[PDB]
């Protein structure tokens, strides 16, 4: 879909299927065949988000995601 928000106990957080994709073009979280991806406190934390986040100016901070 466009605008996820995905609401969890530490913060919602957003996932802006759309507005990254608007610059991200969706291949840049999707390996040709796009799917549903698990996303978790395993997958997020680990390098799902995270990684792309850290090759850039990346909001590298708990509160960079959750709202808080
Ligand atoms: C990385 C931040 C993403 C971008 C940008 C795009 N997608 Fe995505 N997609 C992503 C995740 C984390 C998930 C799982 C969402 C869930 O809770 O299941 C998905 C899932 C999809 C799906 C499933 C169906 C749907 O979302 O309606 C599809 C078909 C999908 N993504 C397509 C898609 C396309 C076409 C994108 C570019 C416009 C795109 N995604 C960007 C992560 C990300
Ligand atoms: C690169 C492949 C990315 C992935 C995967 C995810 N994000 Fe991201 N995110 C990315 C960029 C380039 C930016 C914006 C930088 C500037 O001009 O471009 C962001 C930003 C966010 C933000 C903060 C938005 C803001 O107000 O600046 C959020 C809330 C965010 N990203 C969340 C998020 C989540 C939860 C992701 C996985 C589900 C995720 N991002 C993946 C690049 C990429
Ligand atoms: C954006 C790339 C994130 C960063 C940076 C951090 N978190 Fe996160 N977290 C993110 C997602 C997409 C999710 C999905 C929701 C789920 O419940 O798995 C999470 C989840 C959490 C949770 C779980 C809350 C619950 O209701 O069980 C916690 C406790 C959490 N995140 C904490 C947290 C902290 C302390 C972070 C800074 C070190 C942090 N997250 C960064 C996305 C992102």
């Amino acid at each position: 879909a466009d605008v996820v928000t995905y609401e969890n106990a530490a913060g919602n957080v957003t996932f802006d299927h759309k507005a990254h994709a608007e610059k991200l073009g969706c291949d840049a979280c999707h390996e040709g065949t796009p799917a549903k991806i698990a996303i978790d406190k395993k997958s997020a934390h680990k390098d799902a988000c995270k990684t792309c986040h850290k090759s850039n100016n990346g909001p590298t901070k708990c509160g960079g995601c959750h709202i808080k």
